[PDB]
């Protein structure tokens, strides 16, 4: 029979510790694309990130729009602006993010640094320069 | 905020999917001998050691099958022959999957690393033994 489940503080007490994962924060997977082309992405642990995201990029609209999926422990959040879409993906057991406030810093520094060069590049096109930068937003 | 809705009703009804964990949503494992961690593996990046080492501080050492809680988290653990053997889940993690787990993990380490479990080094199965760990 499974065993039991108490609360940790009554081994440790009030000052019983907290996990912090992923560095305090909930993005596990952040990309730039065009339809179903990524343009940059960065990943904050191991995951099967690109194939399912691949299956929302090419079901969603390109009209603008900001929407979150939902799945088992995870959340796809994206804005779509001008045929571009910014997605991230966060854990629901993780540390708050404000994805959309990311997505749109994101966005922000993605449209001044190339601008439209982003309607029309190749699958990675920026990936060397602008994965740090997703990175370093965070 | 904008509207949140579930995946299925854009993708239709997808199955598995996302995985921290090469399958299974277990966070960390670990074996240990009092506070000394013998072998570990973790499916994310966090302060996962010194976390876990202040539970083990206060683990007893007779043989015993528990979990506890704590905030979005499980830590469920078996301890023979003062072997302890930890994993962390989330909180909706179903948790006869948890000890399963534990109990094919502790079989195992018993078989391949007999005793010398009682005076190992710290770190001392890691290599062999986490990617054992990390094939469930
Ligand atoms: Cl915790
Ligand atoms: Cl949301």
């Amino acid at each position: 029979s499974t065993p039991e489940v108490k609360p940790l503080k009554s081994l440790l007490g009030d000052s019983a510790p907290t996990l912090h994962l992923n560095k305090g924060m909930a993005i596990l997977f952040a990309v730039v694309a065009r339809g179903t082309t990524i343009l940059a992405k960065h990943a904050w642990c191991g995951g099967n990130f690109l194939e399912v995201t691949e299956q929302i990029l090419a079901k969603i609209p390109s009209e603008n729009n900001k929407l979150t999926y939902s799945h088992g422990n995870y959340l796809f959040h994206y804005i779509c602006q001008d045929r571009i879409v910014y997605l991230c993906i966060t854990d629901d057991d993780f540390e708050r993010s404000r994805a959309f406030s990311f997505l749109n810093e994101v966005k922000k520094r993605f449209q001044t640094t190339y601008g439209s060069r982003a309607q029309t590049a190749l699958p990675y096109a920026m990936n060397s320069e602008f994965s740090s930068v997703l990175a370093a937003q965070l």
